[PDB]
DNA sequence: ATTTTGACGCT
């Protein structure tokens, strides 16, 4: 009991921008806002392969992953805009970009921890003790929360959506004790007045709009944010976590959606989180090893403790291309050709990078697929990246990768090459 | 024929 840990030192929040990639060609192309719209890479196979789906177009069944031309089956009016092309390829410039608009906005407020390109984590535990200490005992206003919702709530003894999540919030704030500033479910009520915040902030100042999650730690933020999407937040309280995770899927928690949450279903027999409490921590650790059996054994409690780490910037700028079919390269003059463009590609964005944050990749990394091979990569090598030059870094890739050429033949390459994949790593300040 | 990314763990 009074040992106990229960995961609720930290206030960490998760901000998900909403179908971003299609928020910055509406930001860009007024005809697109508030229509059922995509964003598509290439065209000439089947219309092009979806990236990213407005929630109007997600209403009529489009989703990402899905051919344009399908996508049209089922939304006739379907809008488009294309990712840009270049040098052959597609190139994310503009989102990238529009993601540093956010990002910098967002490190205003707190530390962040970028997660992906429209993802960053938030550790807000110093800014709320700063705010509870500038709120001085005076309690909390419904009107500062106008978009959250309290996971499970409401209960106990209006049909409309905004009905409940007003109802539920007036529970949870009717209930709280603000006169303790040391009390984890006021911490997490500040959080989220600072989340409501920085997100009216970074709608103001870029017009995009986003979803947040709030709770003790990244995977239950995580898990928060979609819980009420898109454009509102959603607060998960310590003391949510054995109801919410009673029928939660284990395949819904970060980092279970994969092999090893298959494996807990298979090994224990169980369907939803919460059944994991059922079990002891050495026998989690006897089948899933001494780090994910302790870690499950904690976050089936709702307790994690990951820190959410200080690096807005990524750690790599990668570079790849996958050659399907009929189009896998078959000649030596094809694979050089395709090094170099993505080895321009990555020479610009370098570049960018050194001016802009002071820093220089040292590591090459080169990777490729062969026809057949049913892994992603087939092969990794890696090489000295000692000048920003598109030209040297191509010729270095083709010589750590030549000898993998079957064919005897100097000309023809066999197997033929599914995929080249150039990745600048190991980055030091200058 | 999703494609193009990015982070981290194991050995
Ligand atoms: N599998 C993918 N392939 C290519 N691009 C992707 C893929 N997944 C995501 N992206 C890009 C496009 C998305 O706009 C952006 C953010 O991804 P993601 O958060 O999963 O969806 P989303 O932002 O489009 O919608 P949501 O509102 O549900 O968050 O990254
Ligand atoms: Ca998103
Ligand atoms: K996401």
């Amino acid at each position: 009991g009074p040992h106990m840990a229960t995961g609720q030192d930290r206030v960490v929040a998760l901000v998900d921008m909403d179908c971003f990639f299609v928020q910055v060609e509406q930001r860009q192309n007024p005809h697109l806002r508030n229509k059922p719209c995509a964003v598509v890479q290439y065209k000439s196979w089947k219309g092009g392969g979806i990236i990213a789906v407005s929630y109007e177009a997600r209403a009529f069944g489009v989703t990402r992953s899905m051919w344009a031309d399908d996508a049209k089956k089922l939304c006739p009016d379907l809008l488009l805009a294309q990712v840009r092309e270049s040098r052959g390829k597609a190139n994310l410039t503009k989102y990238r970009e529009a993601s540093v608009e956010v990002m910098e906005i967002m490190s205003r407020f707190a530390v962040i921890e970028r997660a992906a390109i429209d993802e960053a984590y938030v550790d807000l535990t110093s800014a709320v003790q700063e705010r509870l200490q500038k709120l001085q005992g005076q309690p909390i206003s419904a009107d500062l929360l106008p978009s959250t919702y309290i996971e499970g709530l409401p209960q106990g003894p209006t049909v409309q959506k905004e009905g409940m999540r007003k109802q539920g919030l007036f529970q949870w704030l009717d209930s709280l004790q603000i006169d303790n500033l040391t009390s984890p479910d006021l911490q997490l009520t500040v959080g989220a007045v600072i989340v409501e915040e920085m997100r009216a902030a970074i709608e103001r100042e870029t017009g995009f709009q986003c979803s947040a999650g709030i709770s003790h730690n990244k995977v239950l933020a995580k898990l928060a944010c979609g819980l009420n999407k898109p454009n509102r937040q959603t607060l998960v309280s310590h003391g949510s976590v054995p109801q919410l995770f009673s029928q939660m899927p284990i395949r819904k928690i970060r980092s279970l959606g994969g092999k090893l949450g298959a494996s807990v279903i298979e090994i224990l027999g169980i369907e939803y989180m919460g059944e994991l409490t059922q079990f002891t921590e050495s026998q989690l650790q006897s089948h899933f090893g001494e780090k994910n059996g302790s870690w499950l054994y904690a976050m089936c409690r709702g307790i994690e403790h990951d820190p959410v780490k200080p690096r807005q910037l990524p750690k790599t700028i990668g570079c790849s291309k996958n050659f399907p079919g009929k189009t896998a390269l078959a000649t030596r003059e094809q694979v050089q050709w395709w090094l170099l463009q993505l080895a321009q590609e990555l020479e610009e964005r370098l570049t960018k990078d050194r001016n802009d944050n002071d820093r220089v990749a040292t590591q090459l990394v080169v990777s490729i697929r062969v026809q057949g091979d049913k892994r992603l990569s087939s092969l990794r090598r890696c090489c000295a990246l000692t000048r920003y030059d598109a030209h040297k870094m191509s010729h270095d890739a083709f010589t750590v990768i030549k000898n993998c050429n079957t064919s005897g033949i100097q000309t023809e390459w066999s197997p033929p090459l599914t995929m080249l994949f150039l990745c600048a790593t190991k980055f030091s300040a200058s």
